[PDB]
């Protein structure tokens, strides 16, 4: 084909060659990444929300492999198996005056509360609510078959007040029951209000201590433990005028999880949940997480929305329709080159649901480089209207491409700085958004210009209904002036003229946010468990259930709330190391044993009895008064030689005869033997979990695990939890130091999956600021050139991120996962506005400080402002979602622009005009 002497001059002869190239290039990637790498799936919303490189991280993958592979047979086995062959050779309440069972969790329930009047005590709401169960779950079909039945003709009754008060006053069923009843059932529990919170007037009767009319269906324990508001009746039950019930929860005789699913989706999802009188407030059929994937599906619509508003402001910006629909298309072709590298090229297995939360970040970074490109070639077409295409594409290529690179490259880098953390759905996150930041800006490059060719090439030929048209042209003109004089003199006289006061303003606003996120209330991180994480909008029935109603209802609030010790388990021979892949979820290693190890040598005996002991030494250790036989297995082992009188030759070698320290070979056999004995010398079984030796297939020792009880308790509070972690771990550490050969390279861990992630959110997130404030800082000089400029550019950026994250702190954000992304994110997004007004101020001609400030505000404030607002709109675009990740997004992206806008127009252009470097003193040469 025909040659072009510049690539400049490419793109004005032979457009059509860059498009071709590009949309082929475009397609075959659609292609092959639909066709070849398996489709990411969100069935599993948490997926990936894992860290794994953590010496935690890899102690307890380890730990959990050992607990999949330990099984008869199978590797590193419980039980000395080969030797296990050698001993073989050697409805009408009034008749049915009782419930199917005591409810509890696992049955599917919903949470009351009334739009209106307060207390749900009356009779009205109590029949509202059995009256709802009856309509919305019972008066489903598949409910008759889910039912937990004891006959087909009515197949068992929900629990509600509705019912028990039924039963309580002899009643055929809650459609009976009256005020007398309501009242009698009122005076039977504030007759016993005081019983049950002593627990005297326990849970199993027909209790002892306690009048048995008080109890004679078992039923106020059931009332008072799982129906009702654990504020309903309290020590001032009759200091009460009358008491007051805020909410109630119903219990359907059917599971909590999947089965539900239809149920929910057919006559809960879009119902108003409401009769006023009684309204559904909280909701658990567990199909919490299992509905996730729908749901997301369904907002798409948002982010659709979100790029159909970009396209109309970019239309009006550049007055076409097509530069607009060329440049969308660019931006969307971008994520699907990227989505082919990041499956097949850089070979991921896996794709978090959060990667596409990042196309909404995508557009609008997109349309930041689209308008500064088609301001600057319109800049070209006024500053040289007369031009040969080729070099007039040349010198908007020359102002244009560079700082359309630093928009985006300081962008990316802060979207890559998430691969430092040691999470997979983040370091997966982290390059996905990257690469399509890059590759979006390759096509703004290529594509683009190729456009803008085409453009006065060919498409200004092309030209009531007959001058409606013509009022908008001349309205949209008027408008174009309007904002031309408001950025060419009035947005600078604001800034100028109030200079002092915007200076300490913002200073005040930057304190006040680095107070709110370091000291008061200072940024928290996550306190839900991992397997209770909020995924739906905080409002949604299935929130609140976790959110508030947990904390309410007794049987919830006391089992979450109940005291367990951590159990300190130390392990040796298995090593703690993870070969999996350290980006897939799915992939884990297997094993690795260690032929270091051996206990056998009765040096190791001797010293791992006396560890135990000294491990029973340690304020640490819960000493209980109840004995774990399993917990220090050898001591089992010792006691149980010691008890081993010998009359018989079988017994010489396992005789209480022989000093502790025994040789390796009897120890070998006799072990085996005791716990082999166990099967019959207790009726106890091993599992996998349980403490002791583990064996090769042959029943050589290939590792031993110990296990012992805690003086501290399970938490999820990061600083208990960690005081306890690093006081076991460095004690245990620092002992095994003192170790005989083989025991020298044991490991402890106990029930620390939560508390890893915790840590490793915080230090993923710091690290990723530190990368990407210190690339964003080495972008601000190399485009600069002036350490004053850099300077201030940074302490506007920090301002921002401090305000931002202030703000969302007080929004109530924990640290979460998708949160903790988004702060290094906002590092990205707020440099670029420095990069622009420095770039602009450094350009200025004029020789002094206000000249300089004028300037810049009159050249970057129109293609700034657009850059704000399109990217603040998009944002807004997401609040009607229903899935948070949606709305999270969009509150930050609403949130960072308005606040990197103002810290770049205000606070930025004070430190130029009050401070700003007008002498070349700030200057460094090339
Ligand atoms: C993502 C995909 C759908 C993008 C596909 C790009 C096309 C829409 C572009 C590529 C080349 C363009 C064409 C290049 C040349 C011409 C010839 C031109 O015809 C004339 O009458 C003038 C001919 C001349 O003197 O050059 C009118 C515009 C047109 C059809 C252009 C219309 C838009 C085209 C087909
Ligand atoms: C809620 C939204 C969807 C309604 C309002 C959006 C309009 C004000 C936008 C949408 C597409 C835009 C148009 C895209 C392309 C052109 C072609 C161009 O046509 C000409 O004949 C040149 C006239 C001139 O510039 O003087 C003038 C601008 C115009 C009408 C744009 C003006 C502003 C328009 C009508
Ligand atoms: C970066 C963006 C622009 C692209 C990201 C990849 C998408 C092309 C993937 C991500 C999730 C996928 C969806 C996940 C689940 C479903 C339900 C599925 O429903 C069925 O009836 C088939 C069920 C099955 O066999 O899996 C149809 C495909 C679809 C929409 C998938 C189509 C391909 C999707 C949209
Ligand atoms: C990873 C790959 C696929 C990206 C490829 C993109 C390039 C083809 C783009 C990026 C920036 C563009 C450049 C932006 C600015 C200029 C400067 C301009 O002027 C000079 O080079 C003057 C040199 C002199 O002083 O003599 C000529 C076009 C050129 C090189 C552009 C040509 C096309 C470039 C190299
Ligand atoms: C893997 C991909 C994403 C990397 C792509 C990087 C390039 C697009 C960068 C690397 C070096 C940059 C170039 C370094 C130096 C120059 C010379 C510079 O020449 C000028 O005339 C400067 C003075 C002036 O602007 O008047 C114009 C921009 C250009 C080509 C830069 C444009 C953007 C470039 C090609
Ligand atoms: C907008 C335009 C300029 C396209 C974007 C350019 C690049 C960002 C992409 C597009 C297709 C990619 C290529 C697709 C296929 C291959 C084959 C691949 O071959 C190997 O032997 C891979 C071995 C392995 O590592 O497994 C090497 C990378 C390469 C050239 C890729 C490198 C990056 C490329 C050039
Ligand atoms: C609920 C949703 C559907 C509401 C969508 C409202 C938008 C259509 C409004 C909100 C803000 C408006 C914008 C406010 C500021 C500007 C900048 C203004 O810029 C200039 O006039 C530049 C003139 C030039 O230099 O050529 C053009 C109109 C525009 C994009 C406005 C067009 C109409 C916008 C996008
Ligand atoms: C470089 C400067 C000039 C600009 C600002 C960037 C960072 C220094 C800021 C942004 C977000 C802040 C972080 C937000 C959240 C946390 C988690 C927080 O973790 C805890 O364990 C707090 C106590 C608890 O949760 O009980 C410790 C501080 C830290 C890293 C903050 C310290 C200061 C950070 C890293
Ligand atoms: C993904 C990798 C390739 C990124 C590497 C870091 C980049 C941010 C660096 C690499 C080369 C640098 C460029 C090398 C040379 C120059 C010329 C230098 O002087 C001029 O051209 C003056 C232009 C003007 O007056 O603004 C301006 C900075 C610039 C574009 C540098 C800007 C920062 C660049 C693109
Ligand atoms: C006042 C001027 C300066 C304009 C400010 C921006 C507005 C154009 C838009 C953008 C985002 C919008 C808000 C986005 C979300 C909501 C939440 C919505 O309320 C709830 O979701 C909470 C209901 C509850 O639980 O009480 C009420 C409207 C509101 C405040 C919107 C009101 C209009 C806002 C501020
Ligand atoms: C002018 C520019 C800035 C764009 C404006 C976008 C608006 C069209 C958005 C911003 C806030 C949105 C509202 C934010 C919150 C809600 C509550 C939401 O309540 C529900 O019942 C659904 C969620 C649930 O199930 O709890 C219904 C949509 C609504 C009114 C949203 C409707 C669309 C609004 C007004
Ligand atoms: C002149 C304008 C364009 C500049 C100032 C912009 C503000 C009006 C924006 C920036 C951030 C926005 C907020 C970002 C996040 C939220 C949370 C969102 O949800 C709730 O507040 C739910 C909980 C509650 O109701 O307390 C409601 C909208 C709100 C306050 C937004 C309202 C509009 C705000 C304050
Ligand atoms: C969403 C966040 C990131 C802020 C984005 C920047 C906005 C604050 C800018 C963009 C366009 C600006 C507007 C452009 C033009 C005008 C007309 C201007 O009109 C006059 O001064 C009066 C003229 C007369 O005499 O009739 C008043 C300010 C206003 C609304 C500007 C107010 C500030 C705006 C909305
Ligand atoms: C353009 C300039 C002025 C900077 C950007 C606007 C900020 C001043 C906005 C952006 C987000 C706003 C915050 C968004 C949410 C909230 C939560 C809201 O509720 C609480 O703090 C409840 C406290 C309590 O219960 O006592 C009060 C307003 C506040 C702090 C807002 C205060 C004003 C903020 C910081
Ligand atoms: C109603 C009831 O059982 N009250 C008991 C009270 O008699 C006892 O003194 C106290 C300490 O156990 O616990 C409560
Ligand atoms: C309860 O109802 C039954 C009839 O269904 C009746 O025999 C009995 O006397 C009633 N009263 C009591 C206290 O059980
Ligand atoms: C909607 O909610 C109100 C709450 O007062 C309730 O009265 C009404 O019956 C619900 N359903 C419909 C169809 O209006
Ligand atoms: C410390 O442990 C040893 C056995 O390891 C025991 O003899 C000694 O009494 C313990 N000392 C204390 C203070 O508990
Ligand atoms: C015993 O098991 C080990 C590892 O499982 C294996 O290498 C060895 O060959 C086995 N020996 C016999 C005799 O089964």
């Amino acid at each position: 084909f025909k040659f072009p002497r510049s690539y400049a001059a490419l793109l004005a002869d032979w457009p059509v060659v860059v498009l071709g190239m590009c949309t082929l290039l475009i397609v075959v990637c659609a292609l092959v990444g639909v066709l070849v790498p398996e489709l990411p799936d969100f069935s599993d919303p948490l997926l990936g929300f894992e860290p794994r490189g953590t010496t935690i991280g890899q102690r307890l993958v380890t730990w959990n492999n050992m607990m999949r592979n330990t099984g008869y047979k199978a590797t590193l086995a419980n039980y000395p198996y080969k030797y296990a062959e050698e001993q073989a050779r050697s409805w009408n309440f009034q008749k049915d005056s009782f419930f199917c069972d005591v409810p509890s969790d696992g049955y599917s329930r919903v949470v009351f509360a009334s739009a209106g009047g307060e207390t749900l005590w009356n009779l009205p709401a109590i029949k509202s609510m059995c009256d709802v169960d009856n309509s919305r779950i019972r008066s489903h079909p598949q409910f008759s078959d889910l039912c937990q039945r004891t006959t087909a003709v009515s197949c068992c009754p929900s629990w509600t007040l509705g019912n028990y008060i039924a039963i309580l006053n002899n009643r055929s069923s809650c459609q009976k029951i009256v005020e007398r009843d309501v009242s009698h059932t009122l005076k039977l529990l504030r007759t016993c209000a005081k019983h049950y919170q002593n627990g005297t007037l326990g849970p199993d009767c027909w209790c002892t201590n306690v009048p048995r009319k008080c109890t004679k269906y078992n039923a106020v324990y059931q009332i008072l433990h799982y129906l009702v508001d654990k504020d309903f009746m309290t020590p001032k039950t009759a200091d009460y005028a009358v008491p007051a019930l805020k909410y109630s929860m119903l219990f359907s005789p059917t599971e909590k999880g999947e089965s539900m699913m239809n149920i929910y989706l057919d006559n809960f999802e879009n119902w108003n949940s409401s009769d006023g009188i009684t309204t559904v407030t909280g909701i658990e059929f567990g199909i919490k997480h299992s509905l996730f994937q729908d749901y997301l599906l369904m907002d798409t619509v948002y982010p659709a929305i979100a790029i159909a508003i970009v396209l109309l402001i970019m239309c009006v910006y550049t007055k076409s329709m097509f530069i607009t629909l060329m440049t969308m298309f660019a931006i969307i072709s971008s994520l699907i080159v990227s989505y082919f590298l990041y499956r097949v090229v850089f070979n991921f297995e896996f794709f978090p649901f959060m990667n596409l939360t990042a196309l909404i970040i995508l557009v609008g970074i997109g349309a930041n480089n689209a308008f500064v490109l088609c301001d600057v070639w319109n800049y070209t077409k006024f500053d040289k209207p007369r031009a040969e295409t080729s070099e007039a594409v040349s010198v908007t290529l020359q102002h244009a491409a560079l700082s359309m690179f630093v928009t985006s490259f300081t962008t990316a880098a802060a979207f890559y700085a998430n691969y430092v953390s040691n999470i997979t759905a983040i370091r997966c996150f982290g390059v996905y958004a990257g690469t399509a930041i890059l590759v979006n800006y390759v096509l703004m490059v290529t594509w683009l210009p190729a456009v803008i060719v085409l453009h006065e090439r060919y498409l200004l030929n092309i030209f009531c209904w007959a001058v409606l048209c013509q009022k908008c042209r001349r309205v949209l003109f008027a408008v174009s002036e309007a904002s031309r004089i408001f950025f060419e003199k009035v947005l600078p006289c604001i800034v100028i003229k109030f200079r002092y006061l915007w200076l300490i303003w913002f200073l005040a606003l930057t304190v006040g946010g680095a107070y709110i996120v370091c000291v008061n209330p200072k940024m928290k991180l996550p306190s839900l468990e991992l397997s209770e994480f909020q995924v739906f909008r905080s409002s949604h029935p299935f929130e609140r259930y976790d959110a508030e109603f947990k904390k309410l209802f007794m049987f919830e609030r006391v089992h979450h709330g109940e005291e367990l010790h951590m159990p300190i388990t130390v392990i040796w021979g298995v090593s703690p190391e993870d070969s999996g892949d350290p980006l897939n979820p799915k992939s884990k290693g297997e094993l690795t044993l260690d032929s270091t190890f051996n206990i056998a040598s009765p040096a190791s005996q001797a010293w791992i009895l006396h560890f135990c002991q000294k491990l029973r030494n340690q304020t640490f250790f819960h000493q209980t008064e109840q004995q774990d036989f399993t917990s220090c297995f050898i001591e089992t082992f010792k006691q149980w030689m010691e008890n081993q009188d010998c009359d018989e030759p079988a017994l010489y070698p396992c005789c209480s005869h022989c000093s502790f320290p025994y040789k390796q070979e009897v120890f070998e056999l006799c072990i085996k033997k005791a716990i082999m004995e166990l099967d019959r010398s207790t009726g106890y079984h091993l599992n996998n979990k349980t403490p002791g030796p583990r064996f090769d297939i042959n029943d050589t020792i290939r590792a031993v695990v110990l296990e012992f009880q805690s003086t501290f308790l399970f938490t999820l509070a990061y600083e208990k939890m960690q005081q306890f972690y690093k006081e076991v771990d460095s004690w245990i550490s620092h002992e095994l130091s003192s170790a005989p050969e083989g025991l020298s390279r044991g490991w402890f861990v106990s029930n620390l999956e939560f508390y890893d992630l915790q840590d490793s959110l915080s230090d993923g997130t710091l690290i990723a600021m530190g990368l990407s404030v210190a690339v964003a800082f080495s972008v601000m000089l190399l485009t600069t050139w002036n350490i004053i400029i850099s300077l201030y550019a940074i302490v506007s950026i920090a301002g921002t991120i401090f305000v931002t994250v202030g703000s969302l702190v007080l929004l109530g954000w924990e640290l979460n996962v998708l949160e903790s992304v988004t702060i290094s994110v906002a590092v990205g997004l707020s440099v670029n506005f420095a990069v622009h007004y420095g770039v602009a101020y450094r350009l200025a001609p004029d020789p002094d400080r206000e000249g300089k400030v004028i300037f810049s505000l009159s050249r970057m404030g129109s293609a700034i402002a657009m850059a704000a607002l399109t990217t603040f709109v998009a944002g807004a675009m997401m609040m009607p979602s229903t899935v948070l990740a949606y709305t999270q997004l969009g509150t930050f992206m609403m949130l960072v622009m308005c606040v990197s806008w103002a810290f770049a127009t205000f606070f930025f252009q004070c430190l130029c005009r009050c401070l700003g470097p007008q002498g070349t003193c700030g200057q460094i040469p090339f």
